[PDB]
Parts: C-alpha cells; structure tokens; sequence
C-alpha cells in the first residue's frame, strides 16, 4: 500500500540484491509470519508486513508463488550466477 | 556524534570487513530504516541508529549515497575478490 516510487525501487532492486549476501526479510513478504489485519479497504484479504519499509499491507492471495519465487531466486543467483561467475 | 577513536576504528574497520561474512546492519546505515529525530544541534537533518556502537545520532543529507556505496561494497568484496581468490 505504501507504493511510493522510492520504496517501489527498494523493493524491486535493493532488498533482492540484498537477498544474494544472506539479508532474507521472510517477515516481509511471508504472509503466514504476518498478522493478518483488515488494514485495505480493497476487497480481499491483507497482512501487515512489521519491515518500516515494507508497503505496511500487502495482499495474501498468492503468497505461496512469493514463496516460491523466493527460492527459485536463490537457486539462480545465490548459486547459479555466482558459481558460474567462479567457473 | 559518538565519534570516539576506538568507535571510529570500529566503524572504519570492523564493521565492514563483518559485512563481508553476511553481517550487514541495515538499521545502523539507512536512514530510512530509523527514527528522524532532532538530536544534533548542528544544521541539517538527523537520525537515531539504534545500534550500541553507532553514533546515536547520524546524517540524513546523502543517504542514498551510503545505500550505495554498500551495494558496490557487497559487489567488490562478496563477490569480485572472494571469486577472484578461488581462481
């Protein structure tokens, strides 16, 4: 909800790269480590991410493929691109 | 404000070279992730890190440039001279 073009950036680039050298915010983006609050006045459900950058409520609809994406992420960079930068 | 010489080794030395081995405290350095408060008496904008052996009070003027500086920090050292070392 807090999509301001400057926390859109951070959460698209920063806090992914930061993802690559151990800095995994689940809290975040786990609906199920969040209180699930009725903080949107949109319909569906909602959580309130704790993270003081974090959009402050962000949709449960699909947070299984959040989850998902997470670990595909760190399949291909943590040890894909790193290895294969080494090689 | 807390620029002892021991803490600005600290700051200089120690916490860095921890960042290296996933230690990256995010709340001491981005500005964003504290509490803006007007505990300096110089001119300009301030903020309060909660860590121990931070300065309890630091600069909000180019934070975006410290933001930086750690993510080329993490790319030369995490990833270039570890890799460069392996090889």
């Amino acid at each position: 909800r807090d999509s301001d073009f400057p926390s859109i950036l951070r959460r698209v680039f920063y806090r992914p790269y930061l993802q690559i050298f151990g800095q995994i915010p689940q809290e975040d983006m786990d609906v199920a480590l969040m209180e699930h609050s009725n903080c949107s006045s949109e319909p569906g459900f909602w959580a309130h991410p704790p993270g003081a950058q974090a959009g402050t409520c962000v949709s449960q609809y699909a947070n299984w493929l959040v989850v998902l994406l997470l670990v595909i992420f760190l399949l291909v960079a943590n040890i894909l691109l790193v290895n294969l930068l080494i090689a």
